[PDB]
Protein backbone atom coordinates (compact mmCIF):
# COMPACT_ATOMS: atom_id res chain seq x y z
CA UNK A 1 0.00 0.00 0.00
CA UNK A 2 3.32 2.06 0.72
CA UNK A 3 5.68 1.62 -2.17
CA UNK A 4 9.08 2.39 -0.68
CA UNK A 5 11.79 3.00 -4.04
CA UNK A 6 15.41 4.10 -3.16
CA UNK A 7 18.27 3.73 -5.22
CA UNK A 8 19.32 0.43 -5.55
CA UNK A 9 22.41 -0.40 -3.21
CA UNK A 10 22.73 3.02 -1.96
CA UNK A 11 23.02 2.64 1.52
CA UNK A 12 22.93 6.08 2.47
CA UNK A 13 19.29 5.98 0.06
CA UNK A 14 18.09 3.00 1.30
CA UNK A 15 18.53 3.93 5.46
CA UNK A 16 16.99 6.65 5.37
CA UNK A 17 13.63 5.60 3.28
CA UNK A 18 13.45 2.40 5.35
CA UNK A 19 13.21 4.46 9.09
CA UNK A 20 10.30 6.58 7.58
CA UNK A 21 8.91 3.75 6.25
CA UNK A 22 8.99 2.57 9.62
CA UNK A 23 6.96 5.60 11.37
CA UNK A 24 4.31 5.21 8.22
CA UNK A 25 4.01 1.61 9.33
CA UNK A 26 3.66 3.12 13.55
CA UNK A 27 0.93 5.19 12.33
CA UNK A 28 -1.01 2.05 10.24
CA UNK A 29 -0.24 1.96 6.61
CA UNK A 30 1.77 -0.75 5.39
CA UNK A 31 5.44 0.13 3.69
CA UNK A 32 6.70 -2.53 1.01
CA UNK A 33 10.67 -1.81 0.06
CA UNK A 34 10.79 -1.84 -4.00
CA UNK A 35 14.37 -2.99 -4.82
CA UNK A 36 16.85 -5.22 -7.58
CA UNK A 37 16.07 -8.61 -7.88
CA UNK A 38 19.89 -8.84 -7.81
CA UNK A 39 19.69 -6.96 -4.55
CA UNK A 40 17.17 -8.79 -2.70
CA UNK A 41 18.86 -12.05 -4.03
CA UNK A 42 22.62 -11.07 -1.75
CA UNK A 43 20.39 -9.54 0.88
CA UNK A 44 18.29 -10.50 3.30
CA UNK A 45 15.05 -8.65 3.72
CA UNK A 46 14.86 -6.03 6.33
CA UNK A 47 11.78 -8.07 7.91
CA UNK A 48 8.39 -6.82 9.63
CA UNK A 49 7.10 -4.38 9.20
CA UNK A 50 7.56 -4.57 5.54
CA UNK A 51 7.36 -6.54 2.58
CA UNK A 52 9.53 -6.32 -0.27
CA UNK A 53 8.89 -6.42 -4.18
CA UNK A 54 11.58 -6.16 -6.99
CA UNK A 55 12.16 -4.69 -9.86
CA UNK A 56 15.19 -4.82 -12.21
CA UNK A 57 17.85 -3.29 -13.41
CA UNK A 58 18.61 -5.85 -16.50
CA UNK A 59 21.59 -7.54 -14.25
CA UNK A 60 19.15 -9.95 -11.99
CA UNK A 61 22.04 -12.15 -11.30
CA UNK A 62 25.37 -10.01 -11.62
CA UNK A 63 26.42 -6.20 -9.29
CA UNK A 64 24.93 -4.06 -12.82
CA UNK A 65 27.27 -1.41 -11.93
CA UNK A 66 30.32 -3.17 -11.52
CA UNK A 67 29.63 -4.47 -15.02
CA UNK A 68 28.63 -0.92 -16.53
CA UNK A 69 31.00 1.08 -14.50
CA UNK A 70 30.29 4.69 -16.16
CA UNK A 71 27.55 6.69 -14.32
CA UNK A 72 25.87 7.62 -17.32
CA UNK A 73 25.29 4.03 -19.05
CA UNK A 74 24.44 2.38 -15.37
CA UNK A 75 21.56 5.01 -15.25
CA UNK A 76 19.91 4.28 -18.74
CA UNK A 77 19.72 0.70 -18.12
CA UNK A 78 18.40 0.63 -14.33
CA UNK A 79 15.52 3.44 -16.40
CA UNK A 80 14.95 0.85 -19.27
CA UNK A 81 14.30 -2.45 -17.20
CA UNK A 82 13.22 -0.35 -13.85
CA UNK A 83 10.78 1.52 -15.28
CA UNK A 84 8.94 -1.48 -17.01
CA UNK A 85 9.35 -3.74 -14.82
CA UNK A 86 8.20 -0.60 -11.93
CA UNK A 87 5.08 -0.41 -13.89
CA UNK A 88 4.23 -4.11 -14.39
CA UNK A 89 4.58 -4.68 -9.72
CA UNK A 90 1.98 -1.56 -10.02
CA UNK A 91 -0.72 -3.54 -11.72
CA UNK A 92 0.26 -6.78 -10.40
CA UNK A 93 -0.48 -5.02 -7.03
CA UNK A 94 -3.81 -3.29 -7.74
CA UNK A 95 -4.74 -7.02 -9.36
CA UNK A 96 -4.39 -8.68 -5.81
CA UNK A 97 -6.05 -6.24 -3.59
CA UNK A 98 -3.04 -4.28 -2.73
CA UNK A 99 -2.88 -1.18 -4.83
CA UNK A 100 -0.56 1.32 -4.13
CA UNK A 101 -1.90 4.61 -2.26
CA UNK A 102 1.81 5.84 -2.82
CA UNK A 103 4.96 5.66 -4.29
CA UNK A 104 8.19 7.49 -1.54
CA UNK A 105 10.50 7.61 -4.24
CA UNK A 106 14.14 8.69 -4.51
CA UNK A 107 14.29 11.66 -7.11
CA UNK A 108 17.82 10.14 -8.28
CA UNK A 109 15.42 7.73 -10.58
CA UNK A 110 13.14 9.86 -12.13
CA UNK A 111 11.33 7.86 -14.05
CA UNK A 112 9.45 6.40 -11.07
CA UNK A 113 7.74 9.78 -10.63
CA UNK A 114 6.54 8.48 -14.65
CA UNK A 115 5.79 4.97 -14.24
CA UNK A 116 3.91 5.93 -11.33
CA UNK A 117 1.85 9.03 -12.26
CA UNK A 118 0.40 7.21 -15.76
CA UNK A 119 -0.81 4.38 -13.35
CA UNK A 120 -2.88 7.42 -11.13
CA UNK A 121 -0.32 6.48 -7.93
CA UNK A 122 0.42 9.57 -5.81
CA UNK A 123 3.98 10.17 -5.69
CA UNK A 124 6.25 11.74 -2.72
CA UNK A 125 10.17 13.17 -3.33
CA UNK A 126 12.16 11.66 -0.63
CA UNK A 127 15.60 13.98 -0.79
CA UNK A 128 18.26 12.35 1.48
CA UNK A 129 20.32 14.82 1.16
CA UNK A 130 20.54 18.41 3.46
CA UNK A 131 18.00 21.62 2.43
CA UNK A 132 21.22 23.69 1.71
CA UNK A 133 22.38 21.49 -1.15
CA UNK A 134 18.90 20.31 -2.60
CA UNK A 135 17.94 24.03 -2.81
CA UNK A 136 20.73 24.91 -4.82
CA UNK A 137 20.31 21.74 -7.22
CA UNK A 138 16.75 23.45 -7.17
CA UNK A 139 17.47 26.87 -7.97
CA UNK A 140 19.09 25.37 -11.48
CA UNK A 141 16.84 23.27 -12.43
CA UNK A 142 14.14 26.58 -11.82
CA UNK A 143 16.82 28.22 -14.25
CA UNK A 144 17.01 31.30 -11.03
CA UNK A 145 20.34 30.08 -11.24
CA UNK A 146 23.16 29.61 -13.76
CA UNK A 147 25.66 26.56 -14.27
CA UNK A 148 28.25 27.16 -12.98
CA UNK A 149 27.18 28.09 -9.45
CA UNK A 150 29.84 30.31 -7.91
CA UNK A 151 30.51 31.73 -4.31
CA UNK A 152 28.81 35.07 -5.64
CA UNK A 153 25.64 32.85 -6.79
CA UNK A 154 25.82 31.68 -3.25
CA UNK A 155 26.38 34.93 -1.37
CA UNK A 156 23.45 36.35 -3.00
CA UNK A 157 21.14 33.10 -1.57
CA UNK A 158 22.70 34.21 1.90
CA UNK A 159 22.09 37.26 2.01
CA UNK A 160 18.08 37.08 0.93
CA UNK A 161 18.31 34.95 4.31
CA UNK A 162 18.08 31.61 2.21
CA UNK A 163 21.59 29.81 3.02
CA UNK A 164 22.45 30.58 6.63
CA UNK A 165 26.14 30.67 5.81
CA UNK A 166 28.22 31.75 3.24
CA UNK A 167 29.51 29.14 0.65
CA UNK A 168 33.30 29.79 -0.66
CA UNK A 169 34.75 27.99 -3.66
CA UNK A 170 35.38 24.72 -1.73
CA UNK A 171 32.04 24.82 -0.11
CA UNK A 172 29.71 24.98 -3.00
CA UNK A 173 28.56 21.63 -4.25
CA UNK A 174 31.09 20.18 -6.78
CA UNK A 175 28.38 18.57 -9.02
CA UNK A 176 27.34 22.39 -9.76
CA UNK A 177 30.37 24.29 -8.91
CA UNK A 178 32.77 22.24 -11.35
CA UNK A 179 30.21 20.28 -13.88
CA UNK A 180 33.14 19.51 -16.41
CA UNK A 181 34.67 16.90 -13.36
CA UNK A 182 31.37 14.54 -13.25
CA UNK A 183 28.65 15.66 -15.85
CA UNK A 184 26.49 12.28 -15.75
CA UNK A 185 26.16 13.39 -11.61
CA UNK A 186 25.58 16.65 -12.61
CA UNK A 187 22.54 16.45 -14.76
CA UNK A 188 20.84 13.79 -11.92
CA UNK A 189 21.11 16.09 -9.30
CA UNK A 190 19.58 18.88 -11.34
CA UNK A 191 16.92 16.59 -12.91
CA UNK A 192 15.92 15.50 -9.78
CA UNK A 193 13.59 18.66 -9.47
CA UNK A 194 12.04 18.31 -12.94
CA UNK A 195 8.63 17.68 -12.23
CA UNK A 196 8.89 17.97 -8.48
CA UNK A 197 6.04 20.49 -8.39
CA UNK A 198 3.93 18.20 -10.08
CA UNK A 199 4.66 15.38 -6.80
CA UNK A 200 1.92 14.59 -4.36
CA UNK A 201 4.00 14.96 -1.11
CA UNK A 202 7.88 16.27 -1.09
CA UNK A 203 10.07 15.43 1.79
CA UNK A 204 13.65 15.73 3.01
CA UNK A 205 15.76 13.75 5.65
CA UNK A 206 16.84 16.74 7.80
CA UNK A 207 15.07 18.99 10.51
CA UNK A 208 14.13 22.71 10.65
CA UNK A 209 16.34 23.50 13.92
CA UNK A 210 19.15 22.58 11.91
CA UNK A 211 18.73 24.08 8.46
CA UNK A 212 16.05 26.47 9.72
CA UNK A 213 16.34 29.21 6.56
CA UNK A 214 17.00 26.41 3.67
CA UNK A 215 14.39 24.32 5.04
CA UNK A 216 11.79 27.12 5.10
CA UNK A 217 12.67 28.20 1.35
CA UNK A 218 12.54 24.07 0.59
CA UNK A 219 8.85 24.62 2.49
CA UNK A 220 7.79 27.49 0.47
CA UNK A 221 9.16 26.59 -2.77
CA UNK A 222 8.75 22.96 -3.24
CA UNK A 223 6.16 21.78 -0.53
CA UNK A 224 9.36 19.76 1.34
CA UNK A 225 8.47 18.27 4.66
CA UNK A 226 11.46 17.83 6.69
CA UNK A 227 10.59 14.61 8.02
CA UNK A 228 14.40 13.71 9.86
CA UNK A 229 16.80 12.70 11.21
CA UNK A 230 15.78 9.42 9.91
CA UNK A 231 17.63 6.62 11.70
CA UNK A 232 16.09 4.38 14.13
CA UNK A 233 13.86 5.52 17.55
CA UNK A 234 16.24 4.45 20.18
CA UNK A 235 19.01 6.58 18.85
CA UNK A 236 16.37 9.17 19.25
CA UNK A 237 15.35 8.37 22.62
CA UNK A 238 12.16 8.07 21.05
CA UNK A 239 10.20 5.16 22.44
CA UNK A 240 7.27 4.85 20.39
CA UNK A 241 8.95 2.09 18.56
CA UNK A 242 10.83 -0.18 21.21
CA UNK A 243 12.28 -2.65 18.96
CA UNK A 244 13.46 -0.03 15.95
CA UNK A 245 17.25 0.31 17.07
CA UNK A 246 19.61 -0.59 14.10
CA UNK A 247 18.81 0.01 10.04
CA UNK A 248 17.35 -3.72 8.95
CA UNK A 249 18.81 -3.21 5.23
CA UNK A 250 22.88 -3.43 5.33
CA UNK A 251 24.25 -4.12 2.02
CA UNK A 252 27.84 -4.84 3.88
CA UNK A 253 28.70 -7.59 6.03
CA UNK A 254 30.04 -7.01 9.39
CA UNK A 255 32.88 -9.81 9.44
CA UNK A 256 35.05 -8.42 12.23
CA UNK A 257 33.61 -7.50 15.50
CA UNK A 258 34.58 -4.23 17.21
CA UNK A 259 31.91 -3.59 20.47
CA UNK A 260 34.14 -5.57 22.54
CA UNK A 261 37.45 -3.87 22.18
CA UNK A 262 35.56 -0.93 22.06
CA UNK A 263 34.44 -1.64 25.66
CA UNK A 264 38.10 -1.86 26.57
CA UNK A 265 38.88 1.56 25.62
CA UNK A 266 38.63 5.09 28.12
CA UNK A 267 35.78 7.07 27.86
CA UNK A 268 35.31 9.62 24.73
CA UNK A 269 39.18 8.48 23.70
CA UNK A 270 37.99 6.91 20.02
CA UNK A 271 38.26 8.56 16.84
CA UNK A 272 35.88 6.70 14.17
CA UNK A 273 36.98 6.73 10.90
CA UNK A 274 35.06 6.43 7.89
CA UNK A 275 34.95 7.76 4.40
CA UNK A 276 31.44 5.65 3.97
CA UNK A 277 30.22 2.78 1.78
CA UNK A 278 30.54 4.70 -1.77
CA UNK A 279 33.54 6.43 -1.91
CA UNK A 280 37.03 5.07 -2.47
CA UNK A 281 40.93 5.72 -1.28
CA UNK A 282 43.90 4.89 -3.43
CA UNK A 283 46.73 3.91 -1.68
CA UNK A 284 48.66 6.71 -1.23
CA UNK A 285 45.22 8.15 0.17
CA UNK A 286 44.71 5.60 2.76
CA UNK A 287 48.41 5.41 3.53
CA UNK A 288 48.28 9.23 4.79
CA UNK A 289 45.34 8.67 6.26
CA UNK A 290 46.00 5.34 8.29
CA UNK A 291 49.85 7.50 9.13
CA UNK A 292 47.72 10.31 10.64
CA UNK A 293 45.46 8.18 12.57
CA UNK A 294 48.87 6.66 14.01
CA UNK A 295 50.81 9.69 14.39
CA UNK A 296 47.58 11.27 16.43
CA UNK A 297 48.29 8.88 19.24
CA UNK A 298 44.85 8.26 19.95
CA UNK A 299 42.65 5.06 19.97
CA UNK A 300 41.17 4.69 16.47
CA UNK A 301 38.01 2.45 15.05
CA UNK A 302 39.08 2.23 11.57
CA UNK A 303 36.62 1.71 8.77
CA UNK A 304 38.20 0.31 6.18
CA UNK A 305 35.82 -1.65 3.33
CA UNK A 306 35.79 -5.47 1.78
CA UNK A 307 36.38 -3.49 -1.80
CA UNK A 308 39.12 -1.23 -0.67
CA UNK A 309 41.10 -3.19 1.72
CA UNK A 310 43.34 -4.81 -1.12
CA UNK A 311 44.68 -1.15 -1.31
CA UNK A 312 45.67 -1.35 2.35
CA UNK A 313 49.62 -2.87 2.66
CA UNK A 314 50.50 -5.25 5.15
CA UNK A 315 52.94 -2.82 6.97
CA UNK A 316 50.50 -0.04 7.40
CA UNK A 317 47.98 -2.19 8.98
CA UNK A 318 50.60 -3.41 11.42
CA UNK A 319 50.70 -0.56 12.35
CA UNK A 320 47.72 0.04 13.02
CA UNK A 321 47.72 -2.23 15.94
CA UNK A 322 48.85 -0.47 18.59
CA UNK A 323 46.38 1.58 19.32
CA UNK A 324 43.68 1.20 16.63
CA UNK A 325 41.60 -1.39 14.94
CA UNK A 326 40.25 -1.37 11.32
CA UNK A 327 36.88 -3.86 10.40
CA UNK A 328 35.45 -3.80 6.82
CA UNK A 329 32.13 -2.33 8.36
CA UNK A 330 30.96 -1.66 11.47
CA UNK A 331 27.30 -0.75 13.89
CA UNK A 332 28.36 2.71 13.08
CA UNK A 333 25.22 4.18 15.43
CA UNK A 334 25.94 1.65 18.02
CA UNK A 335 29.78 3.22 17.88
CA UNK A 336 28.90 6.65 17.69
CA UNK A 337 26.51 6.02 21.04
CA UNK A 338 29.15 4.07 22.95
CA UNK A 339 30.95 6.00 25.84
CA UNK A 340 34.46 5.37 24.82
CA UNK A 341 34.01 7.52 20.91
CA UNK A 342 35.53 11.42 20.85
CA UNK A 343 35.34 12.07 17.65
CA UNK A 344 34.15 11.01 13.94
CA UNK A 345 36.94 12.06 11.16
CA UNK A 346 34.12 11.38 8.51
CA UNK A 347 33.53 11.65 4.75
CA UNK A 348 30.78 13.66 6.18
CA UNK A 349 27.99 11.67 3.49
CA UNK A 350 24.41 12.81 5.12
CA UNK A 351 23.72 9.89 7.56
CA UNK A 352 27.26 9.64 8.80
CA UNK A 353 26.48 13.24 9.59
CA UNK A 354 23.09 13.09 11.38
CA UNK A 355 24.48 10.05 12.94
CA UNK A 356 27.10 12.09 14.61
CA UNK A 357 24.69 15.05 15.58
CA UNK A 358 22.25 12.81 17.27
CA UNK A 359 24.92 11.42 19.35
CA UNK A 360 26.68 14.26 20.01
CA UNK A 361 29.73 13.23 18.63
CA UNK A 362 31.95 16.49 17.37
CA UNK A 363 33.55 15.99 13.69
CA UNK A 364 36.55 15.92 12.04
CA UNK A 365 35.84 16.51 8.23
CA UNK A 366 37.16 15.11 5.45
CA UNK A 367 34.53 15.55 2.50
CA UNK A 368 35.06 14.74 -0.84
CA UNK A 369 32.39 15.52 -3.33
CA UNK A 370 28.32 15.77 -3.58
CA UNK A 371 26.65 17.39 -0.71
CA UNK A 372 29.86 16.44 1.46
CA UNK A 373 31.77 20.23 0.35
CA UNK A 374 28.53 21.65 1.89
CA UNK A 375 27.77 19.97 4.87
CA UNK A 376 31.55 19.99 6.23
CA UNK A 377 31.35 23.80 5.88
CA UNK A 378 28.28 23.62 7.82
CA UNK A 379 30.09 21.70 10.20
CA UNK A 380 32.83 24.02 10.85
CA UNK A 381 31.29 27.61 10.80
CA UNK A 382 26.81 27.25 11.27
CA UNK A 383 26.92 24.25 13.72
CA UNK A 384 30.75 24.28 14.97
CA UNK A 385 30.66 21.34 16.24
CA UNK A 386 34.45 20.13 14.30
CA UNK A 387 36.39 21.12 11.63
CA UNK A 388 37.52 20.69 7.89
CA UNK A 389 40.73 18.79 7.01
CA UNK A 390 42.71 21.19 4.80
CA UNK A 391 43.97 20.15 1.73
CA UNK A 392 47.49 21.72 -0.02
CA UNK A 393 47.80 23.15 -3.25
CA UNK A 394 47.72 19.60 -5.22
CA UNK A 395 44.32 18.52 -3.25
CA UNK A 396 46.31 15.54 -1.09
CA UNK A 397 45.12 14.89 2.27
CA UNK A 398 48.47 14.46 4.44
CA UNK A 399 49.02 13.19 7.31
CA UNK A 400 50.15 15.83 9.10
CA UNK A 401 46.64 17.42 8.73
CA UNK A 402 45.11 14.62 10.01
CA UNK A 403 46.90 14.54 13.31
CA UNK A 404 46.56 18.45 13.67
CA UNK A 405 42.66 17.94 12.45
CA UNK A 406 42.34 15.08 15.38
CA UNK A 407 44.28 17.06 18.00
CA UNK A 408 42.40 19.98 17.22
CA UNK A 409 39.08 18.50 17.87
CA UNK A 410 39.98 16.28 20.85
CA UNK A 411 43.09 18.81 22.64
CA UNK A 412 42.56 22.18 21.29
CA UNK A 413 41.25 25.31 22.92
CA UNK A 414 37.69 25.05 21.71
CA UNK A 415 37.55 21.26 22.13
CA UNK A 416 34.53 22.18 24.86
CA UNK A 417 32.77 24.15 21.62
CA UNK A 418 32.91 21.43 19.76
CA UNK A 419 31.30 19.26 22.34
CA UNK A 420 28.87 21.90 23.43
CA UNK A 421 27.17 22.65 19.79
CA UNK A 422 27.35 18.88 19.22
CA UNK A 423 25.33 17.98 22.23
CA UNK A 424 23.42 21.36 21.36
CA UNK A 425 21.96 20.19 17.55
CA UNK A 426 21.85 16.43 19.41
CA UNK A 427 18.73 17.59 21.88
CA UNK A 428 16.87 19.96 18.55
CA UNK A 429 17.07 16.72 16.88
CA UNK A 430 15.64 13.75 19.33
CA UNK A 431 13.15 16.99 19.78
CA UNK A 432 12.22 17.54 16.12
CA UNK A 433 11.43 13.30 16.41
CA UNK A 434 9.95 12.63 19.29
CA UNK A 435 6.58 12.96 19.58
CA UNK A 436 5.24 16.07 18.79
CA UNK A 437 8.86 17.75 17.12
CA UNK A 438 8.28 19.45 14.04
CA UNK A 439 9.04 15.92 12.02
CA UNK A 440 7.22 13.65 13.71
CA UNK A 441 3.87 16.22 13.14
CA UNK A 442 5.38 16.22 9.09
CA UNK A 443 5.60 12.60 9.10
CA UNK A 444 2.28 12.24 10.99
CA UNK A 445 0.51 14.54 8.22
CA UNK A 446 2.06 12.24 5.59
CA UNK A 447 0.57 9.13 7.08
CA UNK A 448 -2.55 10.62 8.03
CA UNK A 449 -3.09 11.75 4.62
CA UNK A 450 -2.63 7.89 2.80
CA UNK A 451 -4.19 6.21 5.09
O1 LIG B 1 30.83 0.79 8.74
C1 LIG B 1 29.78 1.37 8.44
C2 LIG B 1 29.78 2.41 7.53
C3 LIG B 1 28.56 2.87 7.06
N1 LIG B 1 27.43 2.63 7.79
C4 LIG B 1 26.17 3.33 7.46
O2 LIG B 1 26.10 3.68 6.09
C5 LIG B 1 25.53 4.95 5.90
C6 LIG B 1 26.45 5.80 5.02
O3 LIG B 1 25.69 6.89 4.53
P1 LIG B 1 26.34 8.34 4.26
O4 LIG B 1 25.33 9.28 3.70
O5 LIG B 1 26.85 8.95 5.51
O6 LIG B 1 27.57 8.09 3.27
P2 LIG B 1 27.53 7.32 1.86
O7 LIG B 1 28.04 5.95 2.07
O8 LIG B 1 26.16 7.31 1.28
O9 LIG B 1 28.44 8.07 0.96
C7 LIG B 1 25.32 5.55 7.29
O10 LIG B 1 23.98 5.42 7.66
C8 LIG B 1 26.15 4.66 8.20
O11 LIG B 1 25.56 4.54 9.48
C9 LIG B 1 27.43 1.58 8.69
O12 LIG B 1 26.39 1.19 9.21
N2 LIG B 1 28.61 0.95 9.02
Amino acid sequence: QVLLLPFPAAQGHTNPMLQFGRRLAYHGLRPTLVTTRYVLSTTPPPGDPFRVAAISDGFDDASGMAALPDPGEYLRTLEAHGARTLAELLLSEARAGRPARVLVYDPHLPWARRVARAAGVATAAFLSQPCAVDLIYGEVCARRLALPVTPTDARGLYARGVLGVELGPDDVPPFVAAPELTPAFCEQSIEQFAGLEDDDDVLVNSFSDLEPKEAAYMESTWRAKTIGPSLPSFYLDDGRLRSNTAYGFNLFRSTVPCMEWLDKQPPRSVVLVSYGTVSTFDVAKLEELGNGLCNSGKPFLWVVRSNEEHKLSVQLRKKCEKRGLIVPFCPQLEVLAHKATGCFLSHCGWNSTLEAIVNGVPLVAMPHWADQPTISKYVESLWGMGVRVQLDKSGILQREEVERCIREVMDGDRKEDYRRNATRLMKKAKESMQEGGSSDKNIAEFAAKYS
